[PDB]
């Protein structure tokens, strides 16, 4: 009986959850998880209250290399423009990211504005007066869809940048994935980002996006994890999956991070919260598939393992795995 607990972000606590209640049936270990914030993941690791801290957004190699630890990513997310247009159908409308920046940015007023037209060859576009939806409360997925915009619009990048609030020029904020959908369900011509999953089995219409390399591209589980395909990561795994290059990669992807110390004063968790996580990267991809998290691809579940295989090691010396 191997008793686990962890503490941190709320976006894949129904995964880890679903993870962990499936790695008991099969071992009688048990991974507690404690759905707190990617804040008290980080304060509770360094705390050295808990076996391993959990954060969407990742720590620095500085930060790393001060508290003595190591990042790892687990499941991938994706941000999708959740829209309400009259009469058109999810997944037609294509948009651009400068075209994006600008609606954010109040340049664009309606939907039939020629530069989302010339994007939309064969499309009955309406003059209909758009609405901008931003996240109310401060969130990770602002921080992502900013860091997305940041890269595209050369505008917003130097007046409002990237962070989990910025002074956002236009439209209405709605509290959580909640708020945005609620209002963009309620309002004709309206336009809120908001994660994959909610919109999903919420129906909420999206739209495709313009890929780093020009292919349109719709978002699916498919294209969340090749974005992750194409960062580096060697060295680094502090990655940002937005306007990544490749192949039908979703433009704005995101993942979340699990942090455990290097120097193991109780050895016994380390070793078993390695295992926890090797067990979730083999057998695990479907329950996580289902929740409408993508899996990480296995070029990088391979350079996680090698990394694990030379920086997590007991108080003397020995590795961990």
């Amino acid at each position: 009986e191997a008793s686990l607990t962890g503490a941190g972000a709320t976006f894949p606590a129904p995964v880890y959850a679903k993870w962990a209640d499936t790695y008991q049936k099969e071992t009688g270990n048990k991974v507690n998880y404690q759905g707190i914030g990617s804040s008290g993941g980080v304060k509770q690791i360094i705390a050295n209250t808990v076996d391993f801290g959990a954060s969407d957004a990742p720590l620095s190699d500085e930060k790393l290399a001060q508290e003595g630890l190591f990042q790892f990513p687990t499941v991938i997310g994706g941000v999708v423009l959740a829209v309400n247009i009259p009469g058109l159908k999810s997944g037609e409308l294509v948009l651009d990211g400068k075209t994006l920046g600008d609606i954010y940015l109040g340049k664009i007023k309606k939907w039939d504005d020629e530069a989302i037209a010339k994007l939309n060859p064969g499309l009955k576009l309406p003059s209909q007066n758009i609405a901008v939806v931003r996240r109310a409360d401060g969130s990770g997925d602002s921080f992502v869809f900013t860091s997305y915009l940041a890269k595209v619009n050369e505008e917003w990048k130097n007046n409002v940048g990237t962070g989990s609030t910025v002074k956002w020029p236009i439209g209405l904020g709605g509290k959580g994935n909640d708020g945005i959908a609620a209002f963009v369900q309620r309002l004709p011509g309206a336009i809120g980002y908001v994660e994959y999953a909610y919109a999903k089995q919420n129906n909420l219409a999206y739209t495709k996006l313009i890929s780093a390399d020009g292919k349109p591209v719709s978002p699916t589980e498919e294209n969340f994890a090749n974005a992750a395909k194409g960062a580096d990561w060697s060295k680094t795994f502090a990655q940002d999956l937005t306007n990544q290059k490749g192949e039908d990669a979703w433009p704005i992807t995101s993942t979340t991070f699990i942090l455990i110390h290097k120097d193991q004063k109780k050895p016994e968790q380390g070793t078993e919260v390695l295992k926890f996580f090797d067990w979730a990267y083999k057998t695990g991809a479907k329950q996580a598939n289902d929740l409408d998290y993508a899996s990480l691809p296995d070029s990088v579940v391979e350079q996680v393992r090698a990394a694990w295989k030379t920086n997590i090691k007991d108080s003397s010396g020995k590795p961990l795995y």
